[PDB]
């Protein structure tokens, strides 16, 4: 183990907090206690989210050296260009944004979806938006690298973040410490977690959750949800971005696979389902909290969908992870029609 | 220590932590240190906010006695609404809306203005939305005191909270204990605050902020930033406010005045300004952080008017609270256009 040997810089209030949801349990029959790691309430940097939790241990990299833009990349709402453009302002630097289609851009939706959300947020922080309809791949691209080599051409010196740093050396390691939060919080709070569930598609987060907590031989407690539909390539860079990372914080337990339910995908990347959207009532009409129908959404039925099936014991606890994701919601705001009288 | 008499509802994570925006101030000419007290960051409730705070001690005569439904009225893009939504989820109860129209809806953003943040959040959280064409007022509304009655009506108990909750007999309190936090916060971080920036509309945050400070013969270091567009009834209600909470908590002083600067208002109450605009993309850019065209943008664009003006002691340690708002943002895209590099 070794999470202490990389360098960090801050980039959030600290320890993320954990939710109760209590009242959403009652809900769902009392079977399972709900729990909620909220990530989705990092930092003051535009909203907060996951991809923060990641940056921490690249930012040094970037400061370190004498770099002048960060580039990214990712779908329409992407949720994390905008907190890659946050990370620039902050490290005052220029930023470069690649925005492909990720997401067949629903009719009632057409207009507002690429304008309004998180891409707006983007802008606002003054970034380099760019957008360009490419389809969607949890993969590198080819056009990430020609921006890069656009910038290298005008003298300046590009700074590499592939879609969700998935692909990043050091994506990995921000989880880890993920892991470490936890089994320090069940000691503050007095609840041991037997299972934690968390959104997946390009690896990262979850990868790292399972180095994280394979230090302590709990992989097992993991629980992915798949939502980028293409659960082949997902499984399989979930699971290899999860070896990686081993190496590096110096963790020898090797990975073969890890709990992916993957019955909650469909359609494809971005459009939700009929159960997707009940379940972001229910936890919302329930809890408060807000999810979307691009992440956080479809894991948060799939916890439910779970909890009906008794696929835990009676007085279980269990930790969701809100991956945040909300400010996209603006760009869905057809699916939710006003509550029926 | 008047505020602990009154029984608290934790609504919020614990105290609201503090941004040192040192790169904003670097960027105003190392004129001053700005400092923002995030409230934008106190709750996982649906982005957080500042109503939360207020509410958190409010809601604990939700439960004693029995209310049926959660009343509450603002504008289209009303925040205090799109947060007694979640607190009405969480509280288990009913929640009926009154929109009324408080801004002139941009051509541009009228197609959409009626339907993102703020407003398709508070559905989501199965929320009754009621639309009403009636106009801007801090003051006690007709549609709502109709509503509490319509429901009454339809056999029911509802539960009164009107405008930002400062018509609300605790309205106050929430704020007096943000006060509390600051003194605190000063000690933890080895510096005190000279001033305190923020905006001001229904007058509760400010009335509670001034009573609070007033503990400790500080409620002067308070700067109120309008932005209703209407001195007297906000003034003359803020004031009102700030006495009644000074009893409550037992506070002797009485306010006479404030210092309620109404530069930025302009145009209008919902509508920005290039100085708006221009505050939001200044410090977004500086440092991720995100302000609305209605109340964070226009208290910002103050907080810089004021720092150019050399309006404060030099070196001096001004604290710029963050109330939140950001998530209307998306019904305003359209003042914040792709910037060039
Ligand atoms: C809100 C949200 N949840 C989950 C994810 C999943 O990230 P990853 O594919 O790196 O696990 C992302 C990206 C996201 O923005
Ligand atoms: C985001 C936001 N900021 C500021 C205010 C103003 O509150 P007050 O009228 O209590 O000063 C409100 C209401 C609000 O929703």
């Amino acid at each position: 183990a070794g999470v202490a040997k990389f360098a960090k810089y801050p980039l959030t209030f600290g320890p993320s907090p954990i939710s109760n949801l209590n009242r959403l349990s009652q809900h769902l029959g009392s079977k399972v206690n709900v729990y909620a790691k909220r990530e989705d309430c990092n930092s003051g940097l535009a909203f907060g989210g996951n991809t923060l939790r990641k940056l921490e241990y690249i930012v040094p990299d970037i400061v370190e050296g004498d770099y002048t833009h960060l580039v990214s990349i990712g779908g329409r709402q992407s949720n994390q260009t905008r907190m890659v453009a946050a990370l620039a302002a902050k490290l005052g630097k220029k930023c470069v944004l690649i925005q492909e289609d990720w997401v067949p851009i629903p009719e009632a939706e057409k207009d507002v979806y690429n304008r309004v959300g998180n891409i707006e947020l983007s802008r606002i922080m003054g970034a380099d938006v760019r957008v360009i309809e490419d389809g969607f791949d949890i993969g590198m691209r080819k056009s990430f690298a020609n921006a890069l080599q656009e910038l290298e051409d005008a003298g300046h010196k590009p700074y590499p973040i592939p879609a969700g740093c998935s692909e990043h050396k050091y994506g990995g390691l921000g989880f880890v410490g993920f892991a470490d939060e936890v089994i320090n919080q069940e000691v503050e709070l007095g609840i041991k977690f037997d299972k934690i569930v968390v959104c997946c598609v390009t690896g990262s987060t979850t990868a790292g959750i399972l180095a994280g907590m394979a230090q302590y031989g709990r992989q097992d407690d993991v629980i992915a949800i798949d939502a980028s539909f293409t659960s082949e390539k997902t499984k399989e860079q979930t699971l290899r971005i999860a070896n990686n990372t081993a190496k590096l914080i110096g963790v020898e337990h090797e990975f073969k696979d890890f709990t992916l339910d993957t019955r909650f995908a469909y359609p494809c990347y971005g459009v939700p389902n009929e159960g997707t959207i009940e379940a972001i009532r229910t936890c919302a009409e329930q809890e408060g909290v807000l999810t979307d129908p691009v992440y956080e959404g479809k894991s948060m039925q799939g916890l439910i969908a779970l909890i009906k099936e008794d696929y835990f014991k009676p007085g279980a606890n269990v930790l969701y992870v809100h991956l945040g994701g909300a400010p996209a919601l603006s760009a869905y705001s057809s699916f939710f029609p006003t509550k029926t009288a």
